[PDB]
């Protein structure tokens, strides 16, 4: 399938133990789409003070369309040093490894794969 419906846990930045995927902006897409499938993967919202406490290359979530069964379209956009790799609409938030942080919420996507 192109599309895969996925409900991620919303974690507080503070709690979260593993600040990003990598160290290229490949390998972070990569680890990131892997993450996701394997259901491992947490989402931060953004906001002021968020993004420098953690690590870059950043993996956002950003909206690809204006959502089937309550599940928002996505897709990844990486970032390092202020320049995107990718194009798409509004951040969701950013993407990091789920180790077994508490979620405050979830996030329903349907996530272009």
């Amino acid at each position: 399938k192109t599309h895969v419906q996925l409900s991620l846990p919303v974690l507080q930045v503070r709690d979260v133990l593993v600040r990003g995927f990598g160290d290229s902006v490949e390998e972070v897409l990569s680890e990131a789409r892997q993450h996701l499938k394997d259901g491992t993967c947490g989402l931060v919202e953004v906001e002021k003070g968020v993004l420098p406490q953690l690590e870059q290359p950043y993996v956002f979530i950003k909206r690809s369309d204006a959502a089937p069964h309550g599940h928002v379209m996505v897709e990844l956009v990486a970032e390092l040093e202020g320049i995107q790799y990718g194009r798409s609409g509004e951040t969701l938030g950013v993407l990091v490894p789920h180790v077994g942080e508490i979620p405050v919420a979830y996030r329903k996507v349907l996530l272009r794969k």
